[PDB]
């Protein structure tokens, strides 16, 4: 996206904002026996560290937008996928506030503890000042929703995270963009069916992977995606990436279905504030707050049928099987196409698009080396038609050596084995060792590989 406007907060009646500094992440209990290179990201422009100016390096995911515009194929491809997603009958009504909240089937209850954003975070006014949860009395939030309206400054945090050690020195930290709870609830109340559907109905149909079990999931994705050709490949900064054309688009499709389509467009076109300064950006879609995941889903849908169409004139969307989380997408075809083809076809739109895993060249994938959610696919030992989800070994060596908070490290690696043995029992027998090694280690509960196997067979 473009940076449109960039403003001196106290030049237009805005006061300052105050984000974390300081990271919550500390060595762990097993810092030591694990190998691993990653660090907290660099949080501030005092970090020792870094070796570069801290906030032009954060300011380089926006440059800019391509000239480009609505074409016919981008059309069919709209028309083809709103078509699909009739088929579901969503209920094109808003729900109630309530709802909106506390949740209901498909719509998990609003995190209360993350930051409520503009205005409430500069009068020290946090979300369960606006929300009880023990009396579910949402009184005082109604008339903060009164008050301060809708359309507000998205406060820009910086994600305190482990990074691989080259993105420290280089001031690459992630941004997300947290939206005020006023806008939240709106977008909620708006498109909260379509969301509820959504996350019930995971697959093919949506087109979308985002409320999936990746355990369970797994299994399912080989009878979804049919035709001989598996394909993936990654985007290089997607959401930053995504042209004002595809939130037309977008909206297109959301008008077939009868929900209101412009709302979106305060995603395209958005303000926000990072610490003294308040800017407007076109293009991109914000990281981190209202239906992200699923406007992000719907759009890689539509790029992914224009790109095949652009690239390929005899192509027949029916046999075109998507599944997206996002920016990370898998998809079928009756027949083989070139993906260096169908990735070529970006460059006019301003999208990135490089071979998968990092690879050199733009090759042809199988089940064997395929990629989804970071996880590759396995076939179990005993059933062959049940699929393992392979979560990368790399990763959970470097997450176990950090802990954000000691006391809940029985959860932490409870997690990491549930992730762990699904890369066989040899590579869980020797997590296990290591992690009794040390004394805090020795005082957990860990789970014995074939108790994990018999409790995932008992999931289906």
């Amino acid at each position: 996206g473009q940076i449109q406007i960039s403003k001196h907060v106290k030049d237009v009646g805005l006061p300052s904002i105050h984000t974390p500094t300081k990271t919550k992440l500390q060595p762990s209990v097993f810092y030591d026996i694990f190998p691993g290179s990653k660090e907290p990201a660099v949080l501030t422009e005092k970090d020792p560290r870094l070796k570069v100016d801290f906030d032009s390096a954060l300011f380089s995911k926006y440059k800019g937008n391509t000239e480009c515009s609505l074409n016919e194929h981008i059309q069919v491809a709209v028309a083809h996928y709103s078509a699909q997603l009739a088929t579901l009958d969503i209920d094109p009504q808003p729900i109630a506030m309530e709802d909106s909240v506390f949740g209901m089937d498909g719509l998990e209850a609003l995190d209360l503890n993350t930051s409520a954003g503009y205005p409430y975070v500069t009068l020290g006014i946090k979300k369960k000042d606006l929300i009880n949860n023990k009396t579910k009395d949402i009184s005082k939030l109604k008339l903060a929703l009164d008050k301060y309206g809708v359309d507000l400054p998205m406060i820009t945090f910086l994600k305190d995270e482990l990074r691989k050690k080259d993105k420290i020195a280089a001031g690459k930290t992630r941004v997300i963009e947290a939206s005020s709870i006023n806008d939240t609830i709106l977008f909620r109340t708006v498109y909260g069916n379509l969301f509820s559907k959504f996350h019930l109905n995971p697959g093919v149909v949506t087109g979308c992977a985002v409320g999936c079990d990746p355990e369970t999931f797994w299994s399912k994705i080989p009878l979804m995606l049919d035709g001989d050709c598996i394909m993936a490949f990654d985007y290089t900064n997607y959401d930053g990436s995504i042209h004002p054309i595809w939130f037309k688009a977008l909206g297109m499709v959301l008008d077939n279905l009868s929900f209101n389509p412009t709302l979106i467009n305060r995603l395209c076109n958005s303000k926000h504030i990072f610490k003294s300064t308040y800017y407007e950006v076109e293009g991109g879609v914000p990281s981190g707050c209202s239906g992200t995941s699923i406007f992000n889903s719907m759009i890689n849908n539509i790029i992914i049928r224009t790109l095949v169409l652009d690239a390929y004139k005899h192509i027949d969307l029916d046999k075109l099987k998507i599944i997206a989380y996002g920016d990370d997408v898998i998809f079928s075809y009756k027949y083989k196409l070139d993906m260096e083809a169908i990735a070529k076809e970006g460059q006019k739109y301003g999208l990135t698009i490089t071979p998968a895993d990092k690879s050199s060249e733009f090759k042809e994938l199988d089940y064997g080396n395929v990629t989804f959610l970071k996880r590759g696919f396995r076939q179990d030992d005993k059933y062959k038609f049940l699929i393992h989800p392979t979560f990368p070994v790399e990763e959970i060596y470097e997450s176990i050596r950090w802990t954000k908070k000691p006391s809940q490290m029985q959860e932490h690696v409870l997690s990491l084995c549930h992730l762990m043995w699904h890369n066989g029992p040899e590579i869980y027998k020797d997590f296990e060792t290591k992690i009794r090694s040390v004394s805090a280690g020795r005082a957990l509960y860990i789970p014995p590989y074939e108790l994990l196997r018999h409790e995932w067979y008992e999931k289906f």
